[PDB]
């Protein structure tokens, strides 16, 4: 007897890696070898729809590229911080997932990994925009985006899951730049494999439009990512690779806030057993290749005293610390609490823990222990329990 008191749709916003569902031929994000996410959804009464923004991009562009999608337009980066960084103004046109939430309508957010922090930052821009765009728009007399102006608050709830708020170490490896491209590399040949084709074969758009960097005719990825890495898109402060650090984390959270108007939850994931003597943490059997073999022994054993990155850091679901995805919490005076029954607005609602590794509870790698069908279903089921 569930007590939906809403309609609103759900909108699905993916990580530092993450495509459309016209990209990779078919496979997708949400669901993976698994299934569709997106159409479970749908078919059980709850109107769900999947955004696909720059995944290596900063959580700023990402944020306006999403703002376009759901209420349609030409993406705005803004005058500012387009001539800040040295970048377009302007990017790619859309033409709206749900232009009603320019005139009352609601929407709930799901996000996985980084797709956590661009969701929190669509919220604060939406609802106070940004001064830096605003007083700079006068002074060179520019046109203004609405989205900087403030005053919008359409998002009813934002759920991440897996999500590096306060960053991960992943990014201190010392080989992190040829290894973060593996990475993409590695989710290119398991779709690949998914699909029985080659992943020479495959589509995947970065969507560097604002940097004018794009996969040239006969090109490979091999070689685009060699580009990519010496490029601004990977060098520059305005880039997903900041963001995911821990002291870009903290410089994202110091101004990023929940805000007293929508429902925040959080689920957490791990996948890593604890050394008996040397304290560190190990990856479980199960957990998808690529991060049992180059990523988790780094994370379960890497330590900065000078920063605080002790023992409780260790703990990870392959590609993020597990203490990092509750809520912000270094740099950050958001509230995080224990789901006890009822979530509330203005805080973040800790659902837990879950035993399942960051690619795992997208689907993209198998795990028949969770059922990632059940696991949406009753998310779905508490979302729509939440009055306006
Ligand atoms: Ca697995
Ligand atoms: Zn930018």
């Amino acid at each position: 007897a569930s007590p939906r008191a809403n309609d609103a749709p759900i909108v699905l916003l993916h990580g530092f890696t993450g495509w459309g569902r016209e990209e990779m031929l078919g496979f997708k994000y949400w669901g993976g070898v698994r299934g569709d996410i997106e159409q479970w959804l749908n078919d059980n009464g709850y109107r769900t729809y999947t955004l696909a923004v720059g995944p290596l991009s900063s959580n700023w562009d990402r944020a306006c590229e999403a703002y376009a999608q759901l209420v349609g337009g030409t993406v705005d980066y803004g005058a500012a911080h387009a001539a800040k960084h040295g970048h377009a103004r302007f990017g790619r046109t859309y033409p709206g997932l749900l232009p009603e939430l320019k005139r009352g309508g609601r929407v709930h957010i799901i996000a996985h990994s980084q797709g956590g922090q661009t969701a929190r930052m669509l919220v604060s821009l939406l609802e106070n925009g940004s001064q830096e765009e605003r007083e700079y728009a006068k002074e060179h007399n520019v046109s203004l985006s609405p989205l900087f102006e403030g005053g919008h608050r359409f998002v009813l709830s934002v759920t991440t899951i897996a999500t590096p708020h306060d960053g991960t170490t992943l990014v201190n490896m010392v080989d992190f730049t040829d290894r973060f491209f593996d990475l993409q590399k590695a989710v290119l040949e398991a779709a690949a494999v998914a699909s029985n084709a080659p992943y020479t074969s495959e589509i995947y758009d970065f969507k560097l439009d604002q940097w004018g960097l794009r996969r040239e005719p006969g090109e490979s990825f091999d070689h685009y990512f060699e580009r990519l890495k010496r490029s601004p898109v990977w060098t520059s402060t305005d880039t997903a690779r900041y963001d995911l650090s821990v002291p870009g984390a903290e410089t994202l959270n110091r101004w990023v806030k929940a805000s007293p108007n929508t429902y925040y939850l959080s689920f957490s994931t791990e996948r890593t057993y604890r050394g008996a003597l040397t304290g560190n943490y190990y990856p479980e059997l199960g957990m998808n290749a690529f991060s049992a073999i180059v990523c988790a022994p780094f994370l379960g054993s890497y330590r900065n005293a000078a920063l605080g990155i002790d023992s409780h850091w260790l703990g990870n679901d392959g590609i993020v610390n597990t203490i990092s995805m509750n809520g912000p919490k270094r740099g950050s005076n958001d509230r995080i609490v224990p789901y006890d029954g009822t979530l509330k607005k203005g805080v973040w609602n800790d659902m837990g823990t879950y035993n399942v590794d960051h690619l795992e509870v997208i689907g993209v790698d198998p795990n028949p222990s969770f059922n990632i069908r059940a696991f949406y279903l009753r998310l779905a089921e508490q979302l729509a329990s939440l009055r306006p």
